[PDB]
């Protein structure tokens, strides 16, 4: 059973214009992605110092990122706080429409795209790279589900069925075909130690067989 929702209109219109408008500076979607990783660890490491039974569903905080040449997927995982249902559809929907809005204008009075972090909506940056995004998500007050979205101005959740995660966040790219260097280990060890070297959580480079 999967739902489609609509993309709010400033947010869709985002997608649209990052996956369209050429920018040669691709790499940007890896710092933005692991930085939203590293805020979601926070949040539930914070909230553990409170409760400790947060951690009941996984107690290693850590990211780890795993391309994969067959499938063209580059996946970043993390065991941070996860998201609920209302995350996708509504909460977190609406924490972007401000976000989005603001950094359109800054993109025409000078700003460009490397500066989507500032507005908080990092997460879109993903399109630079990827046709495709499936996201697999898990908190502890909600079951897991898998958010998708292609662009084109909806998306898809369905309860998931596959491997159980106990926790945390998993986002699979589904590549473009001119996007495939960033399943090369060489090429994202550069980006990481670039953007993300001052990260306060483990960053585990998965390699290949
Ligand atoms: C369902 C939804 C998702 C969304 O954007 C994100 C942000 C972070 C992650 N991990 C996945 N999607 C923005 C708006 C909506 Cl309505």
């Amino acid at each position: 059973e999967v739902e489609t929702f609509a993309f709010q209109a400033e947010i869709a219109q985002l997608m649209s214009l990052i996956i369209n408008t050429f920018y040669s500076n691709k790499e940007i979607f890896l710092r933005e992605l692991i930085s939203n990783s590293s805020d979601a660890l926070d949040k539930i490491r914070y909230e553990s110092l409170t409760d400790p039974s947060k951690l009941d569903s996984g107690k290693e905080l850590h990211i780890n990122l795993i391309p994969n040449k067959q499938d063209r997927t580059l996946t970043i995982v993390d065991t941070g706080i996860g998201m609920t249902k209302a995350d996708l559809i509504n909460n977190l929907g609406t924490i972007a429409k401000s976000g989005t809005k603001a950094f359109m204008e800054a993109l025409q009075a000078g700003a460009d795209i490397s500066m989507i972090g500032q507005f908080g909506v990092g997460f879109y940056s993903a399109y630079l790279v990827a046709e495709k995004v499936t996201v697999i998500t898990k908190h502890n007050d909600d079951e897991q589900y898998a958010w998708e979205s292609s662009a084109g101005g909806s998306f898809t959740v369905r309860t998931d069925t596959g491997e159980p995660m106990g926790r945390g966040t998993k986002v699979i790219l589904h590549l473009k075909e001119d996007q495939t260097e960033y399943l090369e280990e060489r090429r994202i060890k550069e980006i990481v130690k670039k953007h993300s070297q001052f990260i306060g959580y483990p960053i585990t480079l998965f390699v290949e067989k």
